[PDB]
């Protein structure tokens, strides 16, 4: 029963390293996209 409690605890710890992974991937794709949107702003250089 303790092992079950261990097991669940560790499973939650495994999720943490994987939340870090999901956020790493999700945040990163958006970061690339809104680096791409810098060209919206270069096309604002156009306004300039």
């Amino acid at each position: 029963q303790s092992l079950t409690d261990q097991i669940l605890s560790v499973e939650q710890r495994y999720k943490e390293k994987q939340e870090n992974l999901i956020r790493s991937e999700q945040i990163r794709r958006e970061e690339v996209i809104y680096n791409a949107e810098q060209k919206l702003s270069r096309q604002m250089k156009l306004e300039e």
